[PDB]
């Protein structure tokens, strides 16, 4: 699928970053601990499995926590609608 504007409403199944790195699941706390952007308390941003999302409305578009233990997050690569 494509993304509208900055992709805040994107609900597709892309689950890798721009470089191909697998995404970490939003509910997971490994390999990266995070107190923010958890599905338990954010019920409105579609924080589902390990899919690319944009809960903070970054102009750069949808992103995910990465499975690389050194690198916290990266943007994904989804075309503009
Ligand atoms: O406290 C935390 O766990 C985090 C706090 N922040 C904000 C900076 C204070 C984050 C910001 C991130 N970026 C997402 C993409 N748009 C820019 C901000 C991010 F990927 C993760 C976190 C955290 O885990």
């Amino acid at each position: 699928d494509c993304m509208f504007g900055n992709g805040k409403g994107y609900r597709g199944k892309k689950a890798t970053t721009v470089t191909g790195t697998p995404c970490q699941e939003w509910a997971a706390q490994e390999p990266h601990r995070h107190s923010t952007f958890i599905p338990g308390t954010n019920k409105w941003a579609g924080l589902e499995k390990n899919y690319c999302r944009n809960p903070d409305g970054d102009i750069n578009g949808p992103w995910c926590y990465t499975m690389n233990p050194r690198k916290l997050f990266d943007y994904c690569d989804i075309p503009l609608c």
